[PDB]
């Protein structure tokens, strides 16, 4: 599968055609206010520096793959382990953010997908109601370099071709994400690749994460995908909720 092009994805994994898909435009005058919805919280995201991490140009994203040890929680029993982190964004001038918010795409966006403590293994969670839960935090330009990203950033050049990958130092993972863990949205829907599968709880921070055009352009400008093409507006095209109803922590 690849963007902008064949294989169609319904082909490639039928869940790609369910009626309840990511990315959505979040309209925040529609989302329901639901004060269930506590802080997120984090622990083991201050990793040391060894071991070191995996990050790869998988052809679709720059993927950072996480240790074991890195626990996330929705709320009181709602428990997950981190697996992986990464990437979508724009081109020169142009966003690629996923998700939207009232029709604006933002320059780019990251997002931490997570297993539900349930399961042992992602396979096992597909399709599975609250099996997989991504967090999800829009990328924006701020005046100064951005510390955390700036480690995983500087390595793109070893990684430029598709399907390298490098080793990278532990850092604290909980900084490539905003600091307001308590403002978000959340909703049901899938993963915005094949398999696509259902049953996925995302959640949209308010606050974004900032970094330095040179930083932004270093995303967009220096990893090379499928074919002799760059890798660059790595997002799918909205998808219409479809009935559902956007929560949001806040009123
Ligand atoms: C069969 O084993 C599998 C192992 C891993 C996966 N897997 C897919 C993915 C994702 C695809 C798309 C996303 S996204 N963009 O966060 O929604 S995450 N994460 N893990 C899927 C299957
Ligand atoms: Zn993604």
């Amino acid at each position: 599968w690849r963007y902008g092009g064949d294989p169609p994805w319904p082909r490639v994994s039928p869940a790609c055609a369910g009626r309840f898909q990511s990315p959505v435009d979040i309209r925040p005058q529609l989302a329901a206010f639901s004060p269930a919805l506590r802080p997120l919280e984090l622990l083991g995201f201050q990793l040391p520096p060894l071991p070191e991490l995996r990050l790869r140009n998988n052809g679709h994203s720059v993927q950072l793959t996480l240790p074991p040890g890195l626990e996330m929680a929705l709320g009181p029993g709602r428990e997950y382990r981190a697996l992986q982190l990464h990437l979508h964004w724009g081109a020169a001038g142009r966003p690629g953010s996923e998700h939207t918010v009232e029709g604006h795409r933002f320059p780019a966006e990251i997002h931490v997908v997570h297993l539900s403590t349930a399961f042992a293994r992602v396979d096992e969670a597909l399709g599975r109601p609250g099996g997989l839960a991504v967090l999800a935090a829009f990328l924006e330009e701020g005046p100064e370099e951005n510390s955390a990203y700036e480690q995983l950033l500087s390595r793109l050049e070893e990684i430029a071709e598709e399907g390298s990958e490098t080793q990278v130092p532990g850092l604290d993972i909980s900084a490539l994400l905003p600091s307001d863990f308590s403002r978000y949205f959340q909703y049901e829907g899938s993963l915005t690749t094949p398999p696509c599968a259902q049953g996925v709880i995302w959640t949209v921070f308010n606050q974004t994460v900032m970094l330095s055009a040179k930083q932004l352009h270093t995303l967009s400008d220096t990893l090379w995908g499928p074919g002799d093409s760059r890798l660059q507006l790595n997002f799918r095209a909205t998808q219409p909720l479809n009935g559902r109803v956007i929560e949001a922590s806040f009123p």
